[PDB]
């Protein structure tokens, strides 16, 4: 008996953002004006941000081999 | 006996954004006039902002494997 | 018996943000004017920020291998 | 003779106001307007109160446990 | 002779107000007007009140276990 | 003769207000306008009050446990 498998296999993920071109993003104009405003709660607000924000709690691999001769 | 099985084989995700061009996005104007405006619950805003923003909690791999030679 | 199997296979995972081109991002005009306004709760503000934030909780790897030749 | 036997039980009483929401109670407008009234006898009297009040006379435990071994 | 019986039960009492939500309760508007009137004998008034009151005298727990072994 | 009985149960009350959330209870208006009122016998009033009371005259335990070998 010639026990000889091959593995050259490949498992991939690419999630996410990868090779994107962003070229003079935000070369334009904001003018905010605000004059007398009231919030009684959260506020969150952007203006002409422009942040690169990753949150990447995924990605992990398992490989999990078992072997066994029993003659 | 000759056992001797090949695994070439790609198994391949890609997922969210791959490759995207943006030549020069948000080239424009933006104006906001806001004068006496009242908020009671939450405010979340965004103005000409033009973040990237990734979230990946999948992408995760598994490979199982198994031999087994009974004689 | 001759055993001899072969594992060369790649097990990978690309999450996140891989490879991306940013030229010149940000290279317009923000104007913020705010006179008089009024917050009762959290505020969070961004203004022409363009940060690099990365979490990465992830991205872990398991290899589990065994063998065991009873005779 | 093995005289062995075994109490994991529970015995619960939850008994009143538990594990309740509240959220935002009484964000509204109240307005009373009284002129010239007589009142010739007690006046008790609540406006927009939202009090929390809780009496607990109850909830006692009693366990009584009796062995004896007679030869 | 073996004696071992085994006991791991529940006896639960869930009684009056448990688990619910109440989303902004109260949110609207509410007007009294009076005038000239004239009472004679005990008023009890509540007006946009939104109380929380509990009253518990219940919720009381009794075990009685007896053993006896007689040779 | 063994004689090796286990008690690990449990006797519990929860009783009154227990593991409840009041979020911002009491965000609203209220007001109060009383001109020239007469009152001839007691008066008990509350505009707003939002008081926490805990009476709690129960809540007691007894345990009584008792063994005797007789030989």
């Amino acid at each position: 008996i010639v026990y000889k498998p091959v593995d050259l296999s490949k498992v991939t993920s690419k999630c996410g953002s990868l090779g994107n071109i962003h070229h003079k993003p935000g070369g334009g104009q904001v003018e905010v004006k605000s004059e007398k405003l009231d919030f009684k709660d959260r506020v969150q607000s952007k203006i002409g941000s422009l942040d690169n924000i990753t949150h990447v709690p995924g990605g992990g691999n398992k490989k999990i081999e078992t072997h066994k001769l029993t003659f």
